């Protein structure tokens, strides 16, 4: 019963994708989150996701295996002048079928919860934020087990790895600005087992700010994933 | 690029798109055609299952076109006092088509005069006069019941057979072969294909089988494992 | 488990052990055998080319048996007026072996009393009366010149063939293809081959190629590609 | 010219060792010197490459390789000792023999050499005051360090990672006991600094004063190159 399940994008179709809310696929094949008002601007209280198209199978219940995975994307949030960035992008691994939750710092995400997601979070929110912009852990709430700063960069591509090693339940997020040379690692155990259903859909939240000047774009460029049911 | 990769040891429903009478057991076989509560198989069955999102074949913007390699293990087992029908194939069809006639058209092509922009591998149990060769085949099928090639395959009743399908875009060769661990036979055909001019740009991916129309035809068409790659240049 | 793999599109001789007549060109072929000064292959040319790291077939300590699957261009040209001879087998030998003998022993096997203990998979184009089949062959070679099982194979001179070996460590089966692009023909064997009773724990993977003994037998025995994959399970 | 490996017990066969270097019957490579006690000794040096080249670049037709490295390590100290010197994952030239101990890791002493170390004891001359993951260009004085709080006998997981678009190498290292992690990355011109061909492996070095040592051993090692 040892199941695999790899993809790699380039560029992006919808024909493969559940695309919610705002996000869409541009003819350049960009995956656009958030919204994009008639000037080419983001726009205020915006809301998307997209997954794969294909349940990931996280674990099984008959014979206890968990699954290992590794995903990597490159990202681009860009704010427009006069503004600042807000509210910023997830990986998650959500219910088959579930639906966009609350916008704005809870990311698409959050509002019995069964979410597990690696924040990239470009807005304080001081009920439950660390000051600073930051890489987060979310297992089933807005409010992190684990951060680590994040020294935002406005409109330059990210690259970003996540890995989960079934055997040691280690999540490990890291972050690289090609252009910058900067980097940034986070990493906590996560129980699968325990938090998610049996199937999970995997892919991408986003959401920008609710109030005038707080705003991004939350495009994603590339996408590969790996999964390996033991 | 678009590169997508799949093995399944274990099926599961999850993940497949099933029509007609195709079913995935609790042991994790996907059965293509219908079995009573006795495990017997039933005549005038046809199911199909298929890998639940899109694979990209080719790219009109760029010229692209896909390289793959498929292996599965399936298990046809007709019952004492019949012989076996109708067979069973991989193909590659079109995203949202339904199944198409059953018996010898393996659920893949009918008579009708539009094509049906599908090609598969087949691995055929039983003789049809108006297109076959005489004896058991494995067949390339591109649009058409009436195989571009055929070779010969010495059927063995209830035994795993293991199949590798691999489609090389630069030399446009398909190569179906088989071969059975426990006879240690082997089989193998190879035609070229051009997948442009015969596929959309993006297919489903997956499997199609019939059990005979006539008493004593009949077959179970079960896959055990399937594994898939398709790499876009 | 352990894994290795390797894909060459070209050769470079910086990641091969060459033996005998075996060269890399300045256009990345390897050639195992020899040409004379008037760009023919020569008579009784040896050469053999591993790759240059040991891989594990087999663990004495835990059991484990290693599957593997290579793939493989080659060209084999006769001159005009001569037929082919003698052939190139893809083999796995003892580490630090030397070529054996010239000829109908392909540089993997000699007339001596002791084992080889090297399994190959041997393109065989020239008739040897004392052990042969009739036709031309692909042949599974375990201990001896005299392959365990043969399918017949209609050589084409001068043309790509692509080739495909796989060993399934859970069926212990060893499956060879051959596929001409160029005619679209097709050609496998397979058979069970106990690789832990057979060769050691390491061995060096590779190629043994000869020419004809006689004026008027005699070919190249040029690789292309080659890529290789093992999983010591 | 694409390579991968992947080993999660070592065997002497698909190595070249150097130095202090061995293989135990454990399969794990003990690339500095232990006693008749398993005990770390005081100036220990030990390098272990792939025993087939890697092709890193091609000077024909301009390619250059992105390559992407994991490994586990344990580094261990004696009671009433402190760290010393460290190990470091490096790209070498074909046949290069070790260079200086100590603080120099057997990699330096122009080496045409790139390594990441993993660096135990400060070298007032170059480094950092804290322990750290560097990237080591042609010198032992980093282009680039990053802090690591090093753990005493815990395995390491590193993922090294080489962009030959971006030409951005990027070295990561997570202890899962303790769930900390360390990052540093920066761009490296390989054509400029490498041969075409190198041997791919480690280098490790003990402490020269007593009680400065330590082992370095490696429980795992995966390599995958792709010359595009
Ligand atoms: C392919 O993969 C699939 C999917 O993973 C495999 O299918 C699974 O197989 C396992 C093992 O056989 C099944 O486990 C068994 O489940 C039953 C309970 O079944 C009923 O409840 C299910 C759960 O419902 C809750 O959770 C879901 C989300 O996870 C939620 O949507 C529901 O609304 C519901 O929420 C309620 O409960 C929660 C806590 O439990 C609360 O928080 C929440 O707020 C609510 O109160 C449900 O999915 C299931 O429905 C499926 O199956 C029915 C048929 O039964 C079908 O009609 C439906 O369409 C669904 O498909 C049911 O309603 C449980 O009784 C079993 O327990 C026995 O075994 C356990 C294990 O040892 C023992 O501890 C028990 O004592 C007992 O003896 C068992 O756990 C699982 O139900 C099933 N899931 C699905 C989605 O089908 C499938 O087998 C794989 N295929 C192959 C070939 O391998
Ligand atoms: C990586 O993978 C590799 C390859 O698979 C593994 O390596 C292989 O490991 C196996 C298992 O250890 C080795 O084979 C064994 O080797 C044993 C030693 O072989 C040598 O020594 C033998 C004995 O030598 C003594 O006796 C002879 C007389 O018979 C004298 O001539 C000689 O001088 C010695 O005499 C002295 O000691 C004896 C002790 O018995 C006294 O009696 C005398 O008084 C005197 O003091 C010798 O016979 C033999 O020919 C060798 O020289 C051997 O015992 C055993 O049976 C077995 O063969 C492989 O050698 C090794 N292979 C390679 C390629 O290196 C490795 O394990 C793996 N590592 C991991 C981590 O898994
Ligand atoms: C993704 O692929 C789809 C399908 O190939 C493309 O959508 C088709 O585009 C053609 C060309 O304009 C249309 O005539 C079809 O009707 C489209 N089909 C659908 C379902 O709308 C699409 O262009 C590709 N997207 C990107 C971003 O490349
Ligand atoms: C195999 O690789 C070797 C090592 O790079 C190639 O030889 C070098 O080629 C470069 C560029 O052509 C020269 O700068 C070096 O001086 C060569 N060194 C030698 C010949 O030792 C060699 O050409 C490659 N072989 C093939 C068949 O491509
Ligand atoms: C380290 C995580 C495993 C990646 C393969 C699914
Ligand atoms: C994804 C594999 C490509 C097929 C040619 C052997
Ligand atoms: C190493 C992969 C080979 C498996 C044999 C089919
Ligand atoms: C399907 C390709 C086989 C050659 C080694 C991966
Ligand atoms: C061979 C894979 C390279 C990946 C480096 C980012
Ligand atoms: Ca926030
Ligand atoms: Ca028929
Ligand atoms: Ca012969
Ligand atoms: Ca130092
Ligand atoms: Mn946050
Ligand atoms: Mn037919
Ligand atoms: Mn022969
Ligand atoms: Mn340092």
């Amino acid at each position: 019963s040892a199941n695999d399940i790899s993809f790699n994008f380039q560029r992006f179709n919808e024909t493969n994708l559940i695309l919610q809310g705002d996000a869409s696929v541009s003819s350049s094949g960009q995956l656009r989150l958030t919204n994009l008002n008639d000037n080419g601007e983001p726009t205020l209280s915006s809301l998307g996701r997209a997954f794969y198209s294909t349940p990931i199978q996280i674990w099984d219940s008959t014979t206890g295996a968990v699954a290992s995975f590794a995903t990597s994307f490159t990202f681009n949030i860009r704010v427009p002048n006069n503004a600042g960035p807000a509210d910023g992008l997830a990986f998650a691994l959500v219910p088959v079928g579930s639906k966009p939750k609350d916008r704005g710092g809870l990311l698409g995400l959050f509002d019995k919860a069964h979410t597990v997601a690696v924040e990239f979070d470009t807005l304080y929110n001081r009920d439950w934020d660390p000051r600073e912009r930051h890489i987060g852990i979310d297992v089933n709430s807005i409010k992190s087990i684990k951060t680590t700063p994040w020294d935002f960069v406005n409109g330059e591509d990210a690259e970003v790895l996540i890995t989960y090693d079934s055997s040691t339940k280690l999540l490990v997020a890291s972050l690289v600005y090609p252009s910058q040379k900067t980097s940034f690692i986070v990493s906590d155990t996560v129980d699968l087992k325990s938090v998610l259903p049996e199937w999970v859909s995997v892919g991408f939240s986003a959401t920008s700010g609710i109030s005038k000047g707080n705003v991004e774009t939350n495009d994603l460029l590339s996408w590969s994933f790996a999964s390996k049911l033991s």
